[PDB]
């Protein structure tokens, strides 16, 4: 009888998932958090699910956690939809981060490179999307981002096979975001670069390396790295009900980089 | 003290609910717009109705209602008021444009010089004016209105939905070329929205019947809300966030996507 | 000797491949024709390899013809330009036609039907793309022209995961034309639609039907499908060394219908 | 009998280039440009060094001057004197613009007056002029050159790049107007050509150590040639592609992918 409404927020352990989560909470959202189980000494957890749940229940959050599931999969994400909708029988909102980052020349890739890229950055918004749309076209409302990279909007060399897949991801989410707003459905991408996490200054190597930072930064129009609380508001503002007149539409995060 | 934030064309279209929350934000306002009540042609709700509402907020706020927005010295002399009162600007939504439509063949010298004094003049020297204070500040944050007809200029609506192209354009390049400064401009466009003006000019004002007409040319299906919108604008207006610049965003229910 | 130029074409005995393979001997190239072997009453043979080959002939071209490999795969693609170097030992422009048509709803779309758009529309392009340009490097020049899909400048309903599909091969060409600038080798991608050959015609079901290609035809800005004739010229002015200034770019050819 | 193509600003860019190949493919041509010989500011190629060449290809040749084309009266003036001479234009190279540059917050209201004269006047006017003959004929084709700029209006560009991108625009929906009546319209957009309004805009004129510096920003590292830009452009004048319209293409070796 409260009506509340769930938002599922995948890869939840990192990236812009904890700051999301937080601020849906405050919004009266109940959550489902997809990541990876362990403490925070765990590879690529940055918040453990749970610091994360002792804090969103203290928001008055309900929170389902979901591990190990393969997201690159029908099955996987199938399985998480059916567990979203056995605990709270509905889904209001789906924040959905895809990808697997590889880089190079492009007469270097390798099929198993080819193989991985396409997994990442396609197999998981096609079957993330037919897991999650089916529910919210039932409800005649819904509301989807789609994380894809601002690499979609401006695939460059040494980035060929994952900023072109990318482009695809960002063409996949504006036909299904046209095909579902008879529906009341929207499906959107937000594509970033230049973030302040761990997995960007991994990939730019400007981790512990004040000089590599500073030079990574100066790429950036506004001369900065992004950080998740202003990601997440953003994110927020594609979720939480406030703006129900966009969809099929990519919005590049970068600080200007994909302008 | 309280960040300023100037809004033009104030008394319609997305400023009297941008004026709102801006002031729920922590803001002080200064608001230009059409002198009157609401029963003045142009004006949906007038500095009066607002004003009181407003304080209630905790907003001081600045009237400007006698300025033409298409030349220098108009635009000039409200940013030097918009100082003398507050000795600030932080944030600007710069609303624009003249609305012209119909067959390219048939448009004439006065209709071209008009959309180029609505859809051009107006962003130049609205942008000209704001950004000064807010480089000397090494920070600010500014929306120029444009409208949706500038991501896909179509027939019938050569001459405006170009120079809206337009508009988008200078904005990428100046919120590219001061974004070392942290100072943020960028672009919305709308069309299908819920405000007299446009309820009115498409005649679904008081007409369901020709309101599910104009509502199923949208993917979403809907007339978009003025609420909407000042969410969205105020999102790029309010210090939340301070990483996208030189960028156009489409606000028309997918009609643009 | 002679130093005739080499273009490989590729899906070759329909499309644009017959009328591009004339209008490429008349400006002196030495042909290679990938393609389906069979005469003119074969399934998608709309210019048997028999038929082109004593016309290209008489035209003063030699041609390679190269029958029923997959270009899917890196081993057909592979294959394929190892026996372009054998016969001619160079290869200065390549047409690859690419894609694999798909339409219907987004959540109707299977797990196969989202193999095989992938395997044409993107896999077609990878390992087409890691073959032909090693030798154009090599050579310091060379020119690459990849058939992806108009429906890749703007996925629409109804064309989901074709359309996003074509979008990311696009992306790819982007990054690939930029990254190989350097070695003087242009790759860019022409996307059609509402083109009068029988793939459009049967994907659209307007063949032996008046009056629903007439309602086709009127979904398009000009009024009319587009000829091969028109789509042979602008391909080989990408593709014969007259215009070297273009490179990682998308061009539509639809008659207005993706402006 | 001959088609017939109008080229403008024909005694240098892309016009003596595009000239020889419109005669080779069977065009008589209109030349308008700059009166005078070689040594005269912006001539390339003097009307009297081109006249035994075209007429040698078997082009009949009226060349056309002192004519502003950023004004109704210049543009219609050149079309009627089209149609006098020879009964017919099937094919028009619109060649537009004036080039600024420099800080946004620099430029004057002689520099956006002038950037909007010669950016957006000469296409809105010479679209009026070239049109009618065309939709009257049921059939014709157009090139109106903007620049790459309009395709990524950037810092220290901005007055220029984005009413490029407005000019574009304009393209755009005048393309998809009158494609019903048989006519294209399209925009080709330029940067890094070898010739001298580039080099001398770049600083790069006569100076081949800021010449390499030039070309390092582009992608095919070199500056464009007109042979090959006239190649491209003839394509969609010739009558041999009537299948794209409203379209806009760059041409800048990769700078504007
Ligand atoms: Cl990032
Ligand atoms: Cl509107
Ligand atoms: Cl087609
Ligand atoms: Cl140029």
């Amino acid at each position: 009888a409260e009506n509340r409404p769930v938002a599922l927020i995948t890869m939840a352990t990192g990236y812009v998932g904890p700051a999301l989560a937080r601020t849906m909470a405050d919004r009266g959202f109940d959550l489902v958090l997809h990541g990876t189980a362990g403490d925070g000494t765990m590879v690529g957890v940055e918040e453990s699910f749970d610091s994360q749940i002792a804090d969103l229940a203290k928001r008055g959050a309900d929170v389902l956690t979901i591990s190990d599931v393969d997201l690159t999969t029908r099955t996987g994400n199938q399985s998480m939809i059916e567990r979203v909708l056995e605990r709270f029988g509905r889904l209001d909102s789906a924040c959905l981060v895809t990808g697997l980052i590889v880089t190079g020349k492009f007469l270097d890739m390798t099929d198993d490179q080819w193989a991985k890229v396409k997994a990442g950055n396609l197999d998981m918004v096609f079957h993330g999307l037919q897991a999650v749309l089916p529910p919210m076209v039932a409800a005649g409302a819904g509301q989807c981002v789609v994380f894809t990279s601002a690499t979609g909007g401006r695939p460059d060399p040494m980035v060929s096979i994952y900023g072109g897949t990318r482009a695809g991801a960002n063409g996949i989410v504006r036909a299904v975001g046209l095909e579902h707003a008879r529906h009341g459905v929207q499906v959107n991408a937000i594509g970033t670069n230049y973030m302040d996490f761990p997995g960007f200054l991994k990939a730019s190597r400007a981790d512990g390396d004040p000089e590599r930072r500073a030079m990574i930064e100066a790429q950036v129009p506004l001369r900065r790295l992004g950080t998740m609380d202003e990601l997440s508001s953003v994110t927020a503002g594609l979720l939480d009900g406030s703006n129900r007149f966009q969809t099929g539409q990519f919005f590049d995060f970068s600080g200007g980089w994909g302008a």
